[PDB]
């Protein structure tokens, strides 16, 4: 895969299937400072990607009415967007 | 045929839009690729902001998390509400 989304979706999918399998057989290690941080930087980036494309969509959607450089710049500046992001939206 | 119509609707509207843009010059107008460039630029900035607070919510939400399965369970469907304003 490539996109950050796909990879995080993939990695998490394997960690879940990896748990079930350990559940089938007590093999839950404590997180390491690096491990945790690594998981946080990834998840953030994946969720960031979802945030990116939703944002572009909405913006592109709400700026459509503008027809002038002034109007376009005016509309964008006044834009405030509420965005929902989920690990299950990858 | 619904798609074929849109395809025609697009061309039809593109013909109208242009003329409408022209009459407007007779009394500054944004060009196609021009808008695309400001929008992609503006959008990326807002993205970078959404990206900044998301890392903040995830890291914070990774608090009680001390084992790898606990964080796997937690990150399975974690959701965040995020607000981004050009004013930032």
């Amino acid at each position: 895969d490539k996109t950050y989304e796909e990879m995080v979706k993939e990695v998490e999918r394997l960690k879940l299937e990896n748990k079930t399998l350990k559940q089938k057989v007590s093999d839950d290690s404590i997180l390491t400072a690096a491990k945790r941080e690594s998981i946080i930087v990834s998840s953030s980036r994946a969720l960031g990607a979802v945030a990116m494309r939703k944002i572009e969509a909405k913006v592109r959607s709400r700026a459509a009415k503008a027809v002038t450089e002034q109007e376009l710049t005016s509309l964008l500046q006044s834009l405030t967007l509420r965005v929902d992001v989920s690990m299950e939206e990858l």
